[PDB]
């Protein structure tokens, strides 16, 4: 089953090998070595500054996704909604009691700078939150340009990070942005069950809330950088998640944009051929390519007639729910090989 | 490094070999049906009567324990406490504003059900909350008795058994058991990084609490029992769970207890012989093994001593905090081989 869904990703046997190695205590010595190396490599990938804390907790990318917000002393929030997952985002701050505002914009186009700024002004912000790449409409918001915004309103900036971290460029001191994170099978292909965050020493001294205990960053902190006991370790994902880092430095992110934008322009080129038509209107996801089937074919019967080929594809989300075919161009599943075998598949899926 | 701690533990090869196996997608109908087969062997540990949700939450036992207090509608909360992970319970309790009354028993001590039935009839109590086997102190707690209780006085009975699912007799329908919970690398002997749980129908009535987003437990149940879509979970840990839970129903409960309890008293009367004394008062815990050093040998330096021969146990925690040392008897830890081993290095150890 080859897979091409949006994340999870598909995992190198260096990286899925290493969850072999012998299993050990989470306070174990070594561990909190293993843990020490892989703050190190997010601190590469993250560029957090420095007094920030960088760790990867025990959960999907929604657990990192909530610790963001349940840990903030108050709101407002201004959520930048233009997808499904910012939709959730919303749903967190609003659930925590942090007076969410959200400014929507339509799904299949990027979130408005100009639009933001205005909001801005028309009241002041604990927090602004945005979603990086939106996976549910194969989207890339101007992250950079957004921090901006928020360092002049004063407010912490909030971004997911999901489909970019480890594969597009990407900068937390550069975009100014005080809470990033991600899941451990995103574009870092490691086998889920992580999600690497970093929150910025201003992140952190606005993160006095105690909302919940497994997602308290304090707690987090405590483990994370002072050794203590917080709750007990997927240690072998953390041995996977180690190694997984080590490969994506190797290769580097420049050339990891590559492979995907790359692939990412001959596939929709060889889908249009076949009737196919980008979702995204404008500042397309280099990472997720997501389109609308030819007329008169059903996504989501498609995507079940693309399992059966072999293939795994993921089918809409949210606002896209049934209308789209979302195919995975993080990690591993950026390479031509891959879609070329997606091609076949999709053909024999398109004739029946 | 032999890992002796009471919790994560050995792990068997057939079981850390099922992380090798090809990663799906959290909602791959293959996966979906190794969360079924999930369900179905946890409902046999947990034996949790009709209508209860059955599920393996993406965290550690603490996410699982945290899982039954932030989801409760209302308290207050009976908290019975002997040890550290009541106490975790408590303070749980308390940042969720469910009014835990809490109800001290003396460390090495259990909780004692006559000063249970005097409290229950001190006030109305939404939930009553124990700890199966107190792991800080080597106790095991009545908790058959205690669910007779609370049943009486019609409160939720919520039991962490993460010392005691998996490797001792349980019920929650004999035990009126109402939230259950432990964890994978504990006696189920599997990677850490989930937390199997089990909500009875009347617990799930009571769960109308919306203090986290992530483990909402009326989520974790569209996805565990409707297949929808909540968060991705840790696929290749479901795997090794999976595989895990038939080793332990191969073996049989009742024949994992006696492994246990008869290692226990063999390392006991070795450990006495060599001038070391048990911890527990009463009711020792047949999972963990807790016992003081010898005259002049002082608890953490033998735990680092021991780690220098290459085996780790754990010291105290919380209320025994550097006055034993904890042995871990549960799934491959309840072995002659490993705690012969563990002798060697340790009158090695003592030699120095
Ligand atoms: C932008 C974005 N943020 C957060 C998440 C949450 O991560 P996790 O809890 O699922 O680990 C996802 C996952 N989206 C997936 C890959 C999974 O449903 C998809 O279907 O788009 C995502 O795309
Ligand atoms: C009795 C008890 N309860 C709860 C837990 C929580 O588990 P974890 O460390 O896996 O979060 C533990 C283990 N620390 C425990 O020993």
């Amino acid at each position: 089953m080859l897979l091409l869904t949006p994340g999870p990703t598909p995992i190198p046997e260096r990286v899925q090998k290493a969850l072999l190695r012998p299993m050990r205590g989470h306070l174990d010595p070594e561990v909190l070595r293993v843990n020490r190396a892989i703050q190190e490599r997010l601190a590469a990938l993250f560029d957090p500054g420095e007094g920030a804390l960088v760790a990867a907790l025990a959960g999907s990318g929604s657990l990192g996704m909530e610790a963001g917000l349940a840990n903030l002393d108050r709101g407002p929030v201004l959520v930048l909604v233009n997808g499904a997952f910012s939709q959730r985002v919303a749903e967190m701050a609003a659930l925590h009691g942090l007076d969410p505002e959200v400014l929507d914009f339509p799904p299949g186009e990027p979130v408005d700078p100009e639009a933001v700024a205005r909001a801005l002004k028309r009241r002041r912000y604990r927090m602004v939150a945005l979603v990086h790449g939106e996976t549910s409409t194969g989207v890339l918001n101007p992250a950079e340009a957004i921090g901006a915004l928020a360092k002049e309103a004063g407010a912490l900036f909030f971004l997911d990070a999901v489909t970019t971290l480890g594969m597009l460029p990407f900068s937390m001191r550069a975009m100014g942005v005080d809470y990033a994170f991600t899941g451990s099978q995103k574009c870092l292909s490691a086998p889920p069950g992580l999600a690497p965050i970093a929150a910025s020493l201003e992140a952190r001294k606005a993160f006095t809330g105690k909302r919940g205990w497994y997602l308290d960053l304090a707690r987090v902190a405590e483990h994370w950088e002072r050794g203590g006991y917080h709750h007990t370790t997927p240690v072998l994902l953390h041995y996977a998640l180690l190694e997984a880092l080590d490969l994506v430095l190797e290769e580097g992110v420049a050339a990891r944009e590559r492979r995907a934008r790359e692939v990412y322009a001959w596939v929709l080129e060889e889908l249009k051929a076949r009737g196919f038509r980008p979702y995204p209107k404008a500042s397309p996801l280099p990472t997720v390519l997501v389109v609308r089937p030819p007329e008169g074919v059903d996504a989501d019967r498609l995507v079940r007639a693309l399992y059966a080929e072999g293939v795994a594809v993921a089918g809409g989300i949210g606002p896209t729910r049934g209308q789209v075919l979302r195919l995975g161009l993080m990690g591993e599943g950026a390479r031509r090989e891959a879609y070329q075998a997606f091609l076949k598949a999709l053909d024999r899926a398109l004739a029946l």
